């Protein structure tokens, strides 16, 4: 049921922000890639759009802590989500 | 018709930002809950997506003013809107 | 055909941020307007959502250079995008 799946992808995206605030940047990246992959297979653009919103919030959190490396990492996942969004 | 409701909810979403700018955070919270309720009963996904965009702008405005209690209130309503978007 | 056009407008919204970053505000404004117009004619609400996301990124960039005029210009383009989105 794709609606249970939408809820699952939404929760993963929110945890991306939570983990950026914690400095667990690689884990947040992992969660965002799994949102992208799962959303591109099941063709759900709105899950990707929400992911992009949340990725912007994670950039906020990392800038606030002056972590440029984490910002780079998050921004790579951002560009990937933008490509996948365009194709959906 | 449903176009009228979509524009109305967009209007309320913009006012949330203006109210946040003027320090009227309780009122902005109230308008934001209203947007969630109406879009949720009309199944308007993009209405909530737009509201989320505007809630981020309201957080920007309250950070500029160093109003962290306001930021908390807005983020509480943001969490609620995110929840509704998952179910939509 | 739909995916080709959606992809072109994704790239245009990205080039908006590029041109803001390189300090070409006028050029970003005009590209943003062209995106709104084409998106509107074609009924492409998701393209306008993505454009709004990128215009907020353009604001981020311009406030980073402390360029208040450019910000005002980009934010009125944002207001145009928000209205068109309301009617889509
Ligand atoms: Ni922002």
């Amino acid at each position: 049921e794709a609606q249970k799946k939408k809820k699952e992808l939404s929760k993963k995206a929110q945890e991306v922000v939570e983990l950026a605030k914690e400095g667990k940047v690689d884990e947040a990246v992992e969660l965002g890639l799994k949102v992208i992959e799962e959303a591109t297979k099941l063709g759900l653009q709105d899950a990707v759009m929400f992911l992009l919103f949340k990725l912007h919030e994670a950039v906020h959190e990392l800038k606030k802590k002056g972590n440029e490396e984490g910002v780079k990492k998050i921004e790579e996942v951002k560009k990937k989500a933008e490509e996948a969004l365009s194709r959906l």
